[PDB]
């Protein structure tokens, strides 16, 4: 018995036992545009992967991740309102059981697919476990799927997805790369955040890019044909693993752009 995103272990079932679930500065939220304040101050985001490395893709039970070598500055992001050098560690997404949701964070209120989210881990902490642990410790970039186009970078992880069908499998996936899943603009929004899942800690501060990224019925379809469970327990398909808007509370989102 543990969290999940079922009626009876759901998100507002997680505060009584990661009481940091009603926190002052919990993830996601709902983005208003005209709320959100233009910082001429943000310099332009620096994504750096070219030498990204990735080594295996596996089925964690609540998403699945795309894992990189990060032992090197490989593959890098810098700039933004970031201070230092963040290293991508992962990758995953989360998505609905209908077009029509899918995505944690929202714009105007309005729903995406699925939401992309790469994240990366500040070297000046030395590894991922440490990084957590403060407030600037994370950096995680945030992209909106849209149904629409297929996206020819994403076929290469839905076609894998048949060999990780249930929790605990995994499968080497190397060669991979990330660049093919970004969008032509990278204008943001940003604020300071958590993680979506548990333990929810306040370490992060998001980036999540204004344009959004389109991949097909068909590549989103794969996406909801995984399984929360593990082999031989009852099948209970992986979907609206996304966890809705929380508070904004004390904090301003400020935008790159204007
Ligand atoms: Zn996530």
């Amino acid at each position: 018995h543990h969290w999940g995103y079922g009626k009876h272990n759901g998100p507002e079932h997680w505060h009584k036992d990661f009481p940091i679930a009603k926190g002052e500065r919990q993830s996601p939220v709902d983005i208003d545009t005209h709320t959100a304040k233009y910082d001429p101050s943000l310099k332009p985001l620096s994504v750096s992967y070219d030498q990204a490395t990735s080594l295996r893709i596996l089925n964690l039970g609540h998403a699945f991740n795309v894992e990189f070598d990060d032992s090197q500055d490989k593959a890098v992001l810098k700039g933004g309102p970031l201070d230092g050098t963040y290293r991508l560690i992962q990758f995953h997404f989360h998505w609905g059981s209908l077009d029509g949701q899918g995505s944690e964070h929202t714009v105007d209120k309005k729903k995406y697919a699925a939401e992309l989210h790469l994240v990366h881990w500040n070297t000046k902490y030395g590894d991922f476990g440490k990084a957590v642990q403060q407030p600037d410790g994370l950096a995680v970039l945030g992209i909106f799927l849209k149904v629409g186009s297929a996206k020819p970078g994403l076929q290469k992880v839905v076609d894998v997805l048949d060999s990780i069908k249930t929790k605990g499998k995994s499968a080497d996936f190397t060669n991979f790369d990330p660049r093919g899943l970004l969008p032509e603009s990278l204008d943001y929004w940003t604020y300071p955040g958590s993680l979506t899942t548990p333990p929810l800690l306040e370490c992060v501060t998001w980036i999540v890019l204004k344009e959004p990224i389109s991949v097909s019925s068909e590549q989103v379809l794969k996406f909801r044909k995984l399984n929360f469970n593990g082999e031989g327990e009852p099948e209970e398909l992986m979907v609206d693993n996304w966890r809705p808007a929380q508070p904004l509370k004390n904090r301003q989102i400020k935008a790159s752009f204007k």
